[PDB]
């Protein structure tokens, strides 16, 4: 029933399942493309979608489903427009409660970036480059505004930055 | 007559006029909004539009027309989606002739950013912040790939970065 027009409550219930169930539910869902086809979205819905995609694409068992989900993710307005706009919108957030919760979503975004640079390195260069170019600015803005960042998050961002830099360098020629 | 449905040839002819004529033609054109409502565009058309906006919004005579043109520009998909993607696409350009022409369009983009941060500082913080966060990466990529950058361009980008940083700082509280 709701396995097509994936709603907020449906994804909330689906997140509790194990990564295999989540990735197989998303890969066989018709509305996944329509789920990520929004350039504008609420913060809560975007964070839930990022959590669900982080958990699903981490499935070290269902390669074809992760492939399908990441292939839909890389060509979606969610990754191209919505996520960069949200990362930029982190800088002008006055409320401290949301600024303190931002690091978890940043970690989820960096994990999805690693997934993209490992599964679709050649065709997802532009989107991952835009996101890894926008992330350090919001990280410095949150670090200066009291919000602490986990060191592992910085390590992962530097790793994905190195991979993306090498892919851009090898595409320049 | 043909001043609506702003086409490539119309903007090519209009660019030769003085800044007052250009800005008044754009402000009184119905299709201006529909001209900038494209998230995807050709390189030549985007560069022509950026040149036209640089020349028009430089008009130190017609304040109302510059206000209208910049107000349409700040809320358009051209500035939100098209220009950041175009700036990111500079890094993976193999052709050297286009990489060598990029600095002029970068200077035009920085000039439009100065226009936005001086005319609409409060409401255009997000869009100008995304572009001033994406520009130094493509500048480093072009500087490493042999393409030289003008010193005045770097000065202007650092100035607009300082203004945007202070606006974000004053929006955090």
């Amino acid at each position: 029933q709701g396995a097509k027009k994936l709603g907020y409550k449906f994804l909330e219930s689906l997140l509790q399942k194990d990564p295999s169930e989540v990735v197989i539910t998303l890969a066989t869902s018709l509305g996944l493309k329509e789920l990520l086809s929004h350039s504008s979205m609420k913060s809560n819905f975007l964070e839930l979608i990022c959590q669900v995609l982080r958990k699903a694409c981490s499935s070290k068992m269902d390669r074809q489903s992760v492939l399908h989900v990441l292939g839909i993710l890389k060509n979606s307005k969610f990754l191209k427009v919505c996520l960069p706009a949200y990362v930029v919108g982190m800088i002008t957030e006055p409320i401290p409660d949301i600024r303190n919760q931002y690091p978890e979503h940043i970690s989820n975004i960096i994990s999805l970036l690693q997934d993209l640079v490992s599964v679709f390195p050649a065709s997802s260069v532009q989107e991952t480059s835009m996101l890894v170019s926008l992330l350090p600015t919001s990280l410095n803005a949150l670090r200066a505004s009291g919000v602490d960042i986990e060191e592992e998050t910085e390590k992962n961002l530097e790793k994905v930055q190195t991979i993306i830099e090498h892919l851009q360098e090898k595409r320049r020629e």
